[PDB]
């Protein structure tokens, strides 16, 4: 890996989500639940997004915690939440 162009990057207790939509109000819609989740496991958590634009059908927002455990919790948690893919022109 190189230098990306981000404010936070990889690390060990830091793990981003990476989310497809037509919208970036839908990848938020997403991502607000996501920060949910972020802040019922780690309040203190510290997290960043790729730029928003109009043009973006991607975002990749990275959630640090305090311990490299609560990324593993997360990362857990996200696996029982991510499943049935909901992009069905529904969202």
């Amino acid at each position: 890996a190189g230098e990306i162009g981000f404010i936070i990057k990889e690390g060990d207790e830091v793990a981003d989500v990476t989310i497809f939509a037509e919208t970036k109000d839908a990848l938020e819609s997403e991502l607000a639940k996501y920060i949910e989740l972020a802040k019922s496991v780690c309040a203190g958590v510290e997290y960043n997004v790729s730029e928003l634009t109009e043009e973006s059908k991607e975002l990749t927002a990275r959630f640090k915690f305090e311990v490299s455990a609560e990324k593993l919790i997360f990362e857990l948690k996200t696996r029982s939440l991510a499943r049935l893919e909901h992009h069905h022109h529904h969202h």
